């Protein structure tokens, strides 16, 4: 019946308050969380400042600032690319990887409810498939 | 070492954000969509603005227009007109390139399961 975008959008709209707070515990802004998750997704490829500005759909200075705040904590490292000196390449540090896996892995009350509907076989299937969809997307 | 539902939904919803044949503006389509989801609640412009992620006056132009086309009515509390619900059902129901790719990933059964559980899970929150 209803479209995948619509389901994900509605679920996100409802989910966002508790989601916002969970990031608060780790001291990251939600655009920062989106950035780390995106970097985490693309560890193999490499990603650049422009790639991040595109992903976040955000203004350039806003991006440079968010990126600076993350480098201050040494979550990420930024360097000029060898082939093209216009591009600025970005990578995740050890602390950053640790942060991202905790940020993604951890279980709240709300999640506990989300699992509560389903069986363990059912959850293994859904979580796995949902991950396949996410990977396809990027 | 497995992603939470919260993370996956945040990331997918994030990947997703970007029609013309329905003569609406995507942000309008979103407002119609949220109104559709929350009808039992009813809703207010402040509710719509906060939920939308947009300023309160900005919402007013969209509403002004949707009202003109009589796709919504308010009593404030805002509700969908009949043409409004039909349009949202078409607008939501629609196959599209992105949707095509996502359905492509899984079996008819896997897609049914995923869709049903998504509908249940959202049903739990509201």
């Amino acid at each position: 019946e209803f479209t995948y975008s619509y389901l994900f959008r509605m679920i996100s709209h409802e989910m966002k308050p508790k989601a916002d707070q969970k990031l608060e515990q780790f001291d990251i802004t939600n655009e920062q969380g989106h950035t780390l998750g995106y970097l985490y997704a693309h560890q193999q490829d490499g990603l650049t400042q422009n790639d991040i500005a595109k992903a976040l759909q955000r203004t350039g200075p806003t991006v440079s600032n968010l990126l600076r705040n993350l480098e201050r904590k040494k979550l990420i490292y930024r360097y000029v690319d060898a082939q093209d000196t216009r591009r600025k390449n970005i990578g995740l540090t050890t602390s950053g990887i640790k942060l991202v896996e905790a940020f993604t892995s951890i279980f709240d009350e709300m999640e506990q409810t989300l699992v509560s509907q389903l069986s363990e076989e059912e959850n293994e299937q859904m979580k796995a498939n949902l991950t396949k969809m996410l990977s396809s997307l990027q």
